[PDB]
């Protein structure tokens, strides 16, 4: 057998000399150190693959592309039928409720290093199931149902080789990009004088070329984001890269980390950088603010006038307290004006899990039956804008293992479709 | 060491004769078979013991205990903020979008057998971090955090011996009880109906799970579930107390066609009463009238048997009754005996709805949408929401508080 | 994007029609019913393709496809660089010490349905490992590090669908082939002996595989197991081809008596064979007669059929056969058709009795007996072992080697 | 219900003044900062407690405690059966062979962190249920099947927190004790200035802090080993501990880590200012050296008389190219006469394992059953110092379930024990 048998370091570097993918990408290993490491037989990655091209087809036709955390199968299903062409998986939330070790986690790179490609998997898997049931009913009204998901990849869980290892592990579990940061969110310090910690711009460099690496080795052209921490964060590991060195401000701390001036001008300094090995940059901000965005958004495309950027809109803000309702409704809008071209929000599918059950739940207690026909009414409400989960047997797959158990059955018989 | 060291067969004994908890309660082996299967040593099982302990204290007290159904850990923790003292763990929630397969699987047993124990162990888990951030912040307005589990146990997966390893694996995630059904559902005919299986081989799969209680040394809430209203066929005619409901006529699988209907399910339920804590009987429609003859043809031989009802979540509830009566139904089901009600799939809707009704006003209006959601989450502050304050929420205030534990040059907040 | 276009009908007609592959390959579902499963996507799955391929290359090629059981990953590479061109993935020692509950299990599918994929998974990630290792030393000692595995499916815990799940997510995981069995083990009766299923349901086994090896696309090889020698009991007297060994007699579950041997195994062996690539009957004692009039028999039908071996581990080989019957048997067997041959419990017995010895010697002579096995090791490396070198054996210089690929101040070896 | 009731601060103080096992154990927290983290229902952890006591009792009256290596749960119910009273589970090990990656691993810390406890679990379920056979067997030839599990805890995936969660679920899953080293291998440095990277003193400190106080909170007296890399670590993240600073040389590589003097040295340091925060002191030691121990045990043992050492004999040690037959053979117990009461071979199963099926298969491969005949027959020879598991069936557990579908048919009848 044949199947399977890598390229050659020529095609590979035909590929990266030709493919307008590779523009203005640097890869400083070669096409002979990735087929060095690809064995005799590379896997084919068939999700992967084709999210990460209808992302990047995506990125670059829409005005922009939009998404919301999912942290649940179903949930991602239910984005995708209500016309989002994007999933984000929130590491977030996949601490908070949705990770290996079984337990409820803070923001902390605290869960299992798989816990992330696990659920990949698993939303690819119920887009698949939403899928199959569309094409045995006749169902046209969502033509891709295998929107690329877009997944957290914290710091990579240690050094290099982990980060390697993640990056493999969500390619296999079919992600179609990955985004990275510049902190070590395990030694945070929660004091007065404490906060987030940067890594040397050098070893996120160091970051972003392993995913990279990963992705050549899996034969797939993964989207790589770069986040910066450096707005918020107060401390650095190492002032060893000169890169850092004009932010430095000469005080070390007990623990040994050294202070670190902060804002947006290390931000700039650091998507710069970023720049040369990132599809997209991502500044971490506190505060939604349309100028401080137009600020980071002209600072990076003075250098790199077609760097994509990526933005997260802040689920904690108050965004009624400090917006009006008409810079609400043209938010996204400005940004993408300004080349915010995947924006996001983190925590959607927490919120809306956590209050749709606090409120049934709080109803249930006080009313019993009342409380669900409330939720049942909105559900039947919803089913004319495409809502199809009111039809709970059919929307988990019923219609589609019942045509199994008939295709099987040697006297029953399968209706044409 | 002395950890962990067996009872006697006398002590066992003992408790099954005076401990009110087992009146009414049959077991056809013995307290020696019982210490013939521990070994030398027997683990505690903290959160399987008090779950079954407040789960029937509650039972009693209580004018009825209900749940929802919960497929995550969050879920669960806001059902038990909102003021539960129960849950629910849908077998078909865990097939939808909660099982190890990672697949979505409709409700015919598909997942792997360990999947409910894991969403156990989770919902645990997350109740104890909400009671671990209750106490580090004087939060009383929670009495139990750790609300009983009820979980569903399928059929068993298997024969005698998957429903012993399923109920083993279930306590050992600290349920508090678990239902146990009487059809095949792996053999679901579809041209067809549900296939039930013999009435002694449900008494087997009671009995079965009755045995892993014991040898795990829990006193587990057992309920048995009878799916005899709906289900068109039974794999055999073995035994007797099937028989007057058999036609005679058998399907191309060797399935025996029968009556289905409230009259198997009284005779079923009147068969599996010495095995069960609590008895169900599945139905489709929300039916007071049936729910009434029902109870009341079981409580004629058996008066102090306890009932569970499911509150359908696919009824159209309303198209068909006033609100009076919606307000009233859980009520009315509690005055004929069901004593302990719940909602299988509220998480599925709850979740699903929340979703996209979220992502449809985002796909249209972007951040509008969100600011939506986030609105109605303030205001449910008022009624003791708090994941509003989401890093709070998840638990980072409690592991800063370990942080400062640690750390020699901090010191923490005395409570 | 193009990526995963499914197949038309037309061209897997057509590859139904015109491949060498499926000449003697019965489907009684259409090619339309198979696409009409696909979805608009269909995954490649290159290590169950490729195992698939070499195993049926291989399967004409050779005098015989011979594998021992594997229960890691290290064992598997072991095997290969012992020049096996097979791997066989026991579900026996699955459950007996690598299934995802955790326990240690008879044989009677107790653990979960998913364990042997995972297994699958990890013996070709250790596969992966070995070939990455061997490219970047210039090791060409293997030519195919990636052998074909064949993997344990029980009779598929529980129904159609059940089967059905199972091989796809064997395929998923990358198998070559996969083996069905016509019992239901969660029904052994204990008093006794194997329960069977009709020869229909096992025929619907047969299918539910083959049909899930064609919706995910790969030419899975299918191996159909008959457990009619020793079984007594069957479920059900609904088919016509089991009647003849019906004695009329019925248990106390319903189950009916049947006379078992080697000629319920011919008849089951010719229902089975427009079903299966590989037939194996279950035997309990190496006969060499009997597998060669079961072997005749079959061929009488079907002259083309392939048969599979299992080679009992438990049987006293010598107690019973001359040195020369031993160094034979395998060769034998396969003169008479017998293509595939395998010993389940290799891994089991190696695993128990090297970590026996070793702990036994240690726990008398501490240091002494691990140099006896250290010595042993490094005599091995004469034959090609590698182990001795544990860092390279596991990856640190496949690992190293990508840490200088990622640093750009130092460089890599050119191969 | 009251099951579960947490203890008071009082009493965990009076037993932390008086249970002999504290002695010497040093808690720079207290006793009300446990009881804060405990909610309001402690769960029991029948096998962490009962291992954790078997565990000490056995380091007190036994000559020393030695053990192997064991990755699957059959492995250690060979070295139950055979004699031993501990079962080691190496870290190498499950990242090679063991982990729930899936994948092949070096010793890198580069799995998901909630592996070892996984194989603990599992470890306790094979031996619980070799127990149970026991018991319907009336087998007496074994004392106690559940012996103690001393755990590779590596340095903890990350930080503080990352020590706390994976002490936590070690105990959740029955361990006995855990051990724990002042590295960072993530960054282990390959080129040829490279090598292992030490942390600080005070920070291996706080790990150690750490994981009795996840100890603690769990109510259960684990043991706790402390192992210090510093034999052979030529590099140190940070020179801000000034117990580190004798041996920082000055000099600072291109990645910010600080090249500091090794050898035993500051390995006698370390193990001096760990050892009030440890129940043992481990020095990692590439050469099998019964003068370099006892220089180490003496060292120690001068300010820290009653201090409990523990030692690796190195599986990659050419012992019988270095040493003669005599001092092989009498290794151990000299070792145990200078203080070293835990010993253990790290990585016995991978060589057991990958040896016997190499031999296994390549007779295989060469001549089919007469190589299986071979390994058969060395079993039956072994039947005589109590083997067992050529009754396959039996051995894993064939008999228990028949009783249990036994005991719960009404017409079957069961064997009274
Ligand atoms: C809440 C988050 C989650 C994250 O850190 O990825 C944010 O606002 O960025
Ligand atoms: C091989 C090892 C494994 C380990 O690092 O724990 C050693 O000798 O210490
Ligand atoms: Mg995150
Ligand atoms: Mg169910
Ligand atoms: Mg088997
Ligand atoms: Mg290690």
């Amino acid at each position: 057998s044949v199947v399977g048998t890598p390229k050659s370091a020529e095609q590979i570097q035909q590929e990266w000399d030709t493919n307008p993918r590779w523009k203005d990408v640097t890869r400083t290993y070669s096409a002979e150190d990735v087929v060095a490491l690809q064995g005799s037989v590379v896997e084919e990655h068939t999700l992967a693959r084709r999210g990460a091209e209808v992302l990047w087809e995506q990125l670059h036709d829409l005005e922009w592309v939009n998404a919301l955390g999912a942290l649940t199968g179903n949930m991602a299903v239910q984005q995708v039928r209500a016309g989002l062409k994007a999933i984000y998986l929130s590491g977030w939330q996949v601490a908070g409720d949705a990770n290996l070790s079984g337990h409820t986690y803070p923001d902390q790179s605290l869960y299992p290093a798989n816990s992330v490609p696990q659920v990949v998997r698993r939303i690819n898997n119920a887009l698949q199931r939403a899928d199959q049931i569309a094409k045995i009913e006749g169902d046209t009204s969502v033509e891709n149902w295998l929107a690329p998901i877009v997944a957290d990849g914290e710091a990579g869980f240690g050094g290099a080789l982990n980060v390697y290892e993640l990056q493999k592990a969500l390619i296999a579990a079919g992600v179609a990009g990955s985004h990275w940061e510049d902190q070590l969110a395990s030694e945070k310090k929660c004091g007065h004088l404490g906060g987030k910690v940067l890594i040397p711009t050098q070893q996120h460099i160091r970051t972003l070329t392993s995913a990279r690496l990963a992705a050549d080795v899996a034969d797939v052209p993964t989207v790589v984001i770069a986040r910066t921490d450096a707005e918020a964060a107060t401390l650095i590991t190492s002032d060893v890269d000169e890169r850092d060195q004009p932010f430095i401000t000469g005080e070390r701390t007990r623990e040994g980390f050294y202070r670190t001036k902060n804002g947006i001008e290390p931000c700039i300094a650091r998507a710069k950088a970023y720049a040369p090995f990132a599809d997209l940059i991502w500044m971490e901000t506190g505060t939604p603010d349309l100028e401080a965005a137009r600020q980071f958004s002209e600072a990076v495309k003075a250098e790199y006038p077609d760097q994509m950027l990526a933005y997260n809109c802040s689920p904690s803000f108050n965004w009624k307290k400090h917006l009006d309702d008409a810079t609400i409704a043209k938010f996204q809008k400005e940004l993408a004006a300004m080349g915010f071209k995947f924006q996001f929000i983190t925590l959607a599918g927490f919120h809306a899990l956590n209050y749709s059950m606090f409120d049934l739940a709080y109803g249930y207690a006080q009313n019993q039956m009342s409380a669900y026909v409330e939720l049942q009414e909105r559900e039947f409400a919803a089913e004319e804008r495409g809502y199809t989960a009111t039809k709970h047997q059919r929307e988990v797959g019923a219609g589609y293992f019942d045509r199994i158990a008939t295709t099987v059955d040697p006297n029953s018989s399968t209706t044409a479709l």
